[PDB]
DNA sequence: GTCTGCATTCCTC
DNA sequence: GAGGAATGCAGAC
C-alpha cells in the first residue's frame, strides 16, 4: 500500500483532487472512513491491466496561520525549508509518506475567480515563491465566467487575463527548471455559440484530462516530462489565444512571445522593445504629492514591457543616468552614495503600485506584482519599486526604524522587501496633511532574503489537532450529507477559507447552477452548506446549513436569513443548466420559483452536553433555525458524536429519515454516532 | 485589531 | 467598451 496525505484549506479543496484522481482511476473498490477525527480518508483499490495498485489519501482540512495553532506541526515549512519566503498558502498540498515523514509532490491552487485585471496576479506570489523550490506548482483556472451587474443580475463583458499572466508561469519554470504552469478547466458559462469574444478559442486548450494524468504519474513515480510538455503548450496556446486578441500597438505580439519562448531574445533584450511605452494608469483620487510627477518622468524614458498599461516598465541602461538625474532632481536628492548606487550600468525594471487603499489596510493583487516581474525576468533583474498608498503612521515609524519588522508582519512589505532592489515611497500618511518621501537602497537585503531557507527538518504531520472548530464541524457535515445520508446533494458548500463554490439545484432531470453569487444580500447570508434530499417529500427539500464553533456563535436571525437568500437567487434565472443525461451546459433559460421546494435552515456546531432542552429553545427563538446539529468528539475511542434537535415536525421526518438511513457501503459509519 | 485567504467593482486609456 | 486599478470581507489567530 502507499499513503498520500492531501493537506488542503478545507474539506471541499482536499475532495477537489481526489475527484480529479476519481475522473481517470476507476476504482474496483473504494473505502471511505476517518483516521482521525479531523481527518477523512479514501481508500482505493484500482489496476491498470493486470497490475493493482492500493492508495490512501488522508485529508488535512486547515492550514496552520502561525506555526502550531491548528496542527502540532506545519507542512508549509517543508517550501520555507526550500526557498519559500512568501508565505502565500497555495488550496492544496499533495505529499507521499516514506520512512516515517512527508514528501511534497506538488502544491494546487483552484481559481473561479474573474481574472479582472489585477486579480489575476493576485495570487502569483504563491506561484513565485512555491515555483522556485523544485516542487511543483499547478494553477487551475475556470474558463469562463462571467460577471454580474449586481442591480438585476445580468451580465456584462468577460474577463480575460492579460497574454503576461499565463506566459508568467512558462518564464518561471524556464528560469528555475521546475514545473509551473496555468492549467484551464471548462466553465459553465463558456458559451462559445453566443460570445464573440470565444470565436478564436482552440478547445484543445482545456486540460481536465491531463491535469488527471499528471497527478496520477506523480503519484504513481514516473516520467511526467511528456505530461509536462503537453500542459506547457496548453499554457503557450493560451498566451497565443490572448495576445492575437489584443491591439499590437500597445501589447506584445504572439511572434514575440514565441522568440522568447523558443529562446532565441531573453524579454528584456527583444529587438522591437520601445515601439511602446510604459505608461501606469493612475486614478485621480489615488494622486498626492509629487506621484503626477514622478509618472511624467517615468513615461519619459520608459520601454513597454508586455503590455504598454501593466504596473511595470523598463529603463534600459542606455537611459538610467538621465531617468536617475530627473528622479533626484524632483525629489531633492542629493547623496553621492545613494546616487552612484542608482546608477548602476544595468537595466532597470521600474514597478508602480497604489499598495495601500485609504485606511492604509494593504491591497491584496498588489502582493503578486513583484512576483509577476521575477517571474517574467527571472529574480536577479534589479527592480525599482515606487509606492504611493495612504500609510498607517505606525507603518511609516517601522519604515525609518527596521523595515524587515514590517515585512515580517504584512505580507505585502514582504512581497516589497524581497524583490526590490530600490523602495521609493511617495505616500500620504493617515492623520498628516503632506506625504512622505523615502528612497529605500534595498540591493543586499534583497540579495539576502533570496537565499533563506527555514531550518531542514523532517515534518509528519500529527492527525489530531490542538482544538475542534468550524473547519471539523464543516468536514463531518460533508461526510455526513455527502457520503452516508442517500439520496443527497451537494449544491453549495462554503467552509472557512473557501471559494465561490455556487449553488446548484436539481429539478425534473436537470441540474440548475447559479454562478458570481455576491454576498450581500437585502434580507439573506449565503449558507455554509446547501443540501438537496428528493426521496423524503413530494417536492425536494433544501437544507440550508451554517456552521459555526460555538451554539452562542450563532447570529439572531441567521435561520430566516438563511432561508431568504435561497429566495433571493430564485428571484433571478439561473447562470447554467443542462440535463443529467446530456451533460452539457446552456445558458438558464426558465425560472425556478421557491414554493416548488421544501426549505429548511439548521445550524451545527459543536457542543460537550452543557445546552438542555431549554438552552435549545432559547437559540431556536435567537436563530429562527429549523433544525440543530450539535457535534461532539469522543477521544477514547475516536467517535463524532452527533445529536439533531428538530424545531417542527417537517424537520423531524428530516431526523427520523437520517436516523433510518445512517448506514453506507463506502463510508464508515462505524465513526460516529447517533445520539437522536 | 490585523492577518491573509476570498472576491467583485471602480476608473483610465 | 477594453482592461488595469481600486475597493472590501471573514474566522482565527
Ligand atoms: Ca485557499
Ligand atoms: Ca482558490
Ligand atoms: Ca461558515
Amino acid at each position: 500500500m502507499n499513503v498520500f496525505r492531501i493537506h488542503g484549506d478545507n474539506i471541499i479543496e482536499c475532495e477537489r483532487v481526489i475527484d480529479l484522481i476519481l475522473s481517470k482511476i476507476n476504482p474496483q473498490k473504494v473505502k471511505r472512513g476517518f483516521i482521525s477525527l479531523s481527518c477523512p480518508f479514501i481508500e482505493i483499490i484500482f489496476k491498470e491491466g493486470h497490475d493493482y495498485f492500493h492508495w490512501r489519501f488522508d485529508m488535512f482540512p486547515g492550514f496552520n496561520k502561525n506555526t502550531n495553532d491548528r496542527w502540532n506541526s506545519n507542512i508549509l515549512d517543508l517550501l520555507s525549508q526550500k526557498g519559500s519566503f512568501l508565505y502565500e498558502t497555495p488550496d492544496v498540498i499533495i505529499t507521499s509518506l516514506n520512512n516515517g515523514k512527508e514528501e511534497i509532490l506538488m502544491a494546487i491552487e483552484f481559481c473561479s475567480a474573474l481574472q479582472a485585471g489585477n486579480q489575476a496576479w493576485q495570487r502569483s506570489g504563491r506561484a513565485y515563491s512555491v515555483g522556485r523550490t523544485g516542487y511543483p506548482y499547478i494553477y487551475i483556472v475556470d474558463f469562463v465566467k462571467y460577471e454580474l451587474n449586481n442591480s438585476d443580475r445580468s451580465r456584462k463583458n468577460l474577463r480575460f487575463p492579460n497574454p503576461a499572466i499565463p506566459y508568467s508561469y512558462i518564464s518561471h519554470s524556464k528560469n528555475t527548471g521546475n514545473f509551473i504552469v496555468q492549467a484551464y478547466f471548462r466553465g459553465e458559462e463558456y458559451q462559445p455559440k453566443y460570445d464573440k469574444k470565444l470565436k478564436f478559442f482552440d478547445e484543445t486548450i482545456f486540460a481536465e484530462d491531463d491535469i488527471a494524468d499528471y497527478i496520477i504519474a506523480k503519484l504513481q513515480h514516473r516520467d511526467t516530462s511528456n505530461i509536462e510538455q503537453l500542459l506547457i503548450n496548453k499554457n503557450l496556446k493560451m498566451v497565443e489565444f490572448l495576445s492575437k486578441n489584443t491591439k499590437n500597438d500597445n501589447n506584445f505580439t504572439y511572434s514575440e512571445w514565441e522568440s522568447i519562448y523558443n529562446g532565441t531574445y531573453r524579454i528584456t533584450n527583444l529587438p522591437s522593445l520601445g515601439r511602446f511605452k510604459f505608461r501606469k494608469k493612475i486614478a485621480e483620487k489615488s494622486l498626492s504629492g509629487k506621484v503626477k510627477e514622478f509618472n511624467n518622468i517615468v513615461q519619459r524614458y520608459s520601454v513597454g514591457l508586455a503590455s504598454s498599461d501593466l504596473p511595470f516598465g523598463v529603463i534600459r541602461k542606455e537611459s538610467r543616468n538621465d531617468f536617475i538625474n530627473d528622479v533626484c532632481k524632483l525629489y531633492n536628492i542629493n547623496d553621492m552614495k545613494i546616487i552612484k548606487e542608482l546608477k548602476e550600468d544595468a537595466d532597470l525594471i521600474v514597478c508602480m503600485l497604489k499598495g495601500f487603499k485609504p485606511r492604509g489596510d494593504d491591497n491584496r493583487p498588489d502582493r503578486g506584482a513583484l512576483p509577476l516581474v521575477a517571474m517574467l525576468a527571472g529574480e536577479n533583474a534589479q527592480i525599482f519599486t515606487f509606492i504611493y498608498g495612504p500609510l498607517i503612521k505606525g507603518a511609516i515609524n517601522l519604515i525609518d526604524q527596521d523595515i524587515n519588522k514590517l515585512a515580517k508582519r504584512n505580507g505585502l512589505w514582504k512581497s516589497f522587501v524581497s524583490l526590490s532592489d530600490f523602495i521609493v515611497l511617495d505616500c500620504p500618511i493617515i492623520g498628516e496633511s503632506y506625504n512622505e518621501f523615502r528612497l529605500i537602497i534595498n540591493k543586499n537585503n534583497k540579495e539576502s532574503i533570496l537565499r533563506k531557507t527555514s531550518k531542514q527538518q523532517n515534518i509528519l504531520v500529527d492527525p489530531t489537532p490542538n482544538h475542534y472548530q468550524e473547519n471539523d464541524v464543516d468536514t463531518v457535515i460533508y461526510s455526513i450529507f455527502k457520503y452516508i445520508v442517500p439520496n443527497c446533494f451537494s449544491g453549495m458548500c462554503n467552509p472557512p477559507g473557501g471559494d465561490w463554490s455556487g449553488l446548484s439545484i436539481i429539478r425534473n432531470g436537470h441540474e440548475f447552477r447559479w454562478l458570481s453569487l455576491p454576498r450581500v444580500s437585502e434580507n439573506g447570508k449565503r449558507p455554509d452548506h446547501v443540501i438537496q434530499i428528493l426521496d423524503l417529500f413530494e417536492k425536494p427539500l433544501l437544507l440550508s446549513i451554517e456552521s459555526k464553533e460555538k451554539p452562542n456563535d450563532l447570529e439572531p436571525k441567521i435561520g430566516v436569513q438563511l432561508i431568504k437568500y435561497i429566495e433571493y437567487l430564485f428571484d433571478f434565472t439561473p447562470s447554467v443548466q443542462r440535463k443529467i443525461a446530456g451533460g452539457n451546459w446552456e445558458f438558464g433559460n426558465k425560472s425556478l420559483v421557491p414554493n416548488d421546494f421544501i426549505l429548511l435552515s439548521a445550524g451545527a456546531f459543536i457542543d460537550y452536553d452543557n445546552l438542555t432542552e431549554n438552552d435549545y429553545e432559547k437559540i431556536f427563538e435567537v436563530t429562527g433555525c429549523d433544525l440543530l446539529i450539535a457535534i461532539k468528539n469522543q477521544n477514547n475511542p475516536q467517535k463524532w458524536v452527533i445529536k439533531f434537535k428538530p424545531k417542527n415536525t417537517i424537520a423531524e421526518k428530516l431526523v427520523n429519515y437520517i436516523k433510518l438511513n445512517f448506514k453506507s457501503n463506502i463510508f464508515d459509519t462505524g465513526f460516529f454516532h447517533i445520539e437522536g
